[PDB]
């Protein structure tokens, strides 16, 4: 009964709405981080919350419905996986040696560039990325993987994209 | 002595590497405010200011020379007075209602679903933006717009981007 315990998961996270907003998705998550000591993060803020939230929600009811909520969650258990898989010494954290590895094990083949660029971003002083910093940064990088193809009907590799269309996914992001 | 100083208040804050980081920003962003009760905030958080620094962040030295950071200063003291402007409720908040006047005044022109895709990400339950969301929302919206525009010259509307391009563009950031 998985998906029966998925579902009263995420029921009773979603309560009264039954959709799961930005702070009750930070929430379960720094409840969910704070069990796993090998994880180190400084936590997940509201910002970053409602930022994975707007980038997951699809339909723009604002807030995470099922299937929206499950995509993201499934995705958050493999990549914690990842994380603890690459951070070869134990220092709960990332770093830029590290990131290749565990990004693409997570099926991002970027190169030098883009790997130096999301270091820049979203890791600190030391070229150490924390793990909400991690799954933040995944799940964004997913999104527009997705974003991509999407638009990219005749598989040519790029995209024709209108600027209302480009402000919808930059801001709503 | 407007230059003077203001070359001063830049040195002092950059300190010896000569450039604002995030976390500089962010120290200075929230002794400011504090200074402005009309300007009501939760704080601006880490996370806000790695975003604005990316964003800014033309030469990718991931961080602020002088010329970067009198460029975001200058913003944020003109919608700074935006926001009291706007704010003619006086709750130190600006909701849905004085939203367009705000934006209109820092002269973006937006259709209805962009609105309410920027108010759910940004705004409160109620309708409410507070300080650093407002700032946060138009260093990116602005952002997004110029990057556009840098590659649309000749306002057809529309850009065509490959991946690498697309993930600089909507990762960076
Ligand atoms: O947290 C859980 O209850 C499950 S089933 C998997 C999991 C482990 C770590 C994180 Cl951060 C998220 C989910
Ligand atoms: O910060 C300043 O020196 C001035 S003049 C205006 C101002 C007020 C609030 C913010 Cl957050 C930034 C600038
Ligand atoms: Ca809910
Ligand atoms: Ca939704
Ligand atoms: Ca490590
Ligand atoms: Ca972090
Ligand atoms: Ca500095
Ligand atoms: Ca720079
Ligand atoms: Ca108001
Ligand atoms: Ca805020």
């Amino acid at each position: 009964e998985e998906v029966r315990q998925f579902r009263r998961l995420f029921a009773q996270l979603a309560g009264d709405d039954m959709e799961v907003s930005a702070t009750e998705l930070m929430n379960i998550l720094n409840k969910v981080v704070t069990r796993h000591p090998d994880l180190k993060t400084d936590g997940f803020g509201i910002d970053t919350c409602r930022s994975m939230v707007a980038v997951m929600d699809s339909d723009t009811t604002g807030k995470l419905g099922f299937e929206e909520f499950k995509y993201l969650w499934n995705n958050i258990k493999r990549w914690q996986a990842i994380y603890k898989q690459f951070d070869t010494d134990r220092s709960g954290t990332i770093c830029s040696s590290e990131l290749p590895g565990a990004f693409e094990a997570a099926g991002f083949h970027l190169n030098e560039h883009l790997y130096n660029m999301i270091i820049r971003r979203y890791s600190d002083e030391s070229g150490n990325m924390d793990f909400d910093n991690f799954i933040s940064c995944l799940v964004r990088l997913d999104a527009m993987f997705r974003a991509f193809k999407s638009l990219d009907k005749d598989g040519t590799g790029q995209i024709q994209v209108n600027i209302q269309e480009w402000l919808q996914l930059t801001m709503y992001s």
